[PDB]
């Protein structure tokens, strides 16, 4: 059943209805019915109707706390990112140096003009990203896909435990800039992600399907093998961007899709993903969870050499939702292997 679904393992566009949209999990739970899980990322292009906030004019005194450059460094499509802390700025100072002549958008035709720009241009004149800040920019009425509130059970580690863990089940705001970067990651966890373009210039993504993943681990261990033997999960430190014409030399399926204003991305457990942004412009994210994400939460390889890293204790989840598994789990003794076809059990309604 789920083989045949999606088989390219394609990136698939959404457009539900309104009647669709204000059920968030339930959605999730179709579009993984439909196979979009399997190419680790999937655009919803929410009804014209709707709208999280009314006005963005009103956000110019919104401050960045931890702005940060992005020195990138290599050759012939494999980098690595270095991030530099700037000093706080409001969103109107960073607007301004966003497009001012020195940072701002380059000419082009067509969208793969842009994208060769970017691969040549990546390690010079480096741009400031606002990444993490905390906060979201959702009016607090909206009950549709409020990534403030998004009720999955992701929230059982707030409600068992009471831990926070920002960006993860709390809301983060991110402040783009031409040529702003994120690097090949899967989420902490390997959780699925949330990813929303309040305004401005579009988001280009790159992704592997989960299926493959593994393959991309491969290559990357060999292109850093020093890094490779000082961390069990490397890329966890979102520093090492490899280009598609990398991928394509070496056999990895991966697809790509850009994201334009209004629209939402979802990453899904274990889909790596990578892309950079156009220009000024403001995304909000979080992480979230479904039934199918507690085998890969249980199976995640985390980063093994800072101390700085997010974990989420497995224990609650696999009592509450695998009890006959609890024992033979915490025995060391569950060797359940992971489909990565298979859509959450909560799709049953959709079969
Ligand atoms: C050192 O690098 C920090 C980083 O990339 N953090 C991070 C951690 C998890 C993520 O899901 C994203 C992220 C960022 C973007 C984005 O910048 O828009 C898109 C998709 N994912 C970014
Ligand atoms: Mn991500
Ligand atoms: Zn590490």
């Amino acid at each position: 059943e789920s083989e045949t679904l999606n088989p390219s393992a394609r990136i698939m566009t959404f457009y539900p209805t309104m009647e669709e949209f204000r059920n968030f999990s339930r959605y999730i739970a179709y579009i993984e019915s439909q196979g979009a899980h399997r190419a680790g990322l999937a655009k919803v292009v929410p009804p014209k109707e709707w709208k999280p906030r009314a006005s963005y004019d009103d956000i110019d005194d919104l401050v960045i706390p931890a702005p940060i450059q992005q020195l990138v460094t290599g050759q012939s499509g494999l980098f690595t990112q270095y991030n530099i802390q700037k000093k706080a700025m409001t969103v109107r100072e960073f607007r301004k140096i966003a497009n001012s002549d020195k940072y701002c958008t380059p000419r082009y035709s067509e969208f793969e003009e842009l994208e060769r720009k970017y691969w040549k241009n990546l390690t010079f004149n480096p741009p400031i990203y606002g990444a993490d800040v905390n906060g979201t920019l959702y009016e607090k009425h909206v009950d549709e896909w409020n990534i403030g509130r998004l009720r999955t059970i992701l929230d059982l580690v707030e409600k068992e435990s009471g831990i926070t863990i920002e960006g993860v089940n709390t809301p983060y705001l991110y402040f783009g800039m031409w040529k702003t970067s994120f690097a090949w990651h899967t989420e902490d966890m390997d959780l699925y992600s949330i990813n929303y373009l309040h305004f401005g210039e579009p988001k280009s993504w790159y992704s592997v399907p989960p299926e493959h993943g593994k393959r991309l681990e491969r290559l990357a261990k060999g292109f850093f093998p020093g890094s490779a033997q000082s961390c069990e999960a490397f890329l966890r430190h979102k520093m090492t961007l490899i280009s598609p014409l990398m991928l394509k030399k070496y056999g990895i399926p991966f697809d790509k899709v850009t994201q334009e204003a209004g629209e939402f991305m979802i990453t899904f457990p274990y889909g790596y993903h990578a892309g950079f942004n156009h220009g000024f412009n403001c995304a909000e994210s979080t992480n979230f969870a479904t039934r199918r994400w507690i085998e890969y939460g249980k199976q995640a390889v985390l980063c093994s050499c800072r101390k700085d890293m997010v974990k989420i204790s497995m224990d609650v989840f696999v009592r509450k939702f695998q009890p006959e598994r609890y024992k033979l789990w915490k025995a060391g003794k569950d060797n359940t292997v992971i489909d990565h076809t298979l859509p959450t059990p909560e799709a049953a309604e959709f079969e």
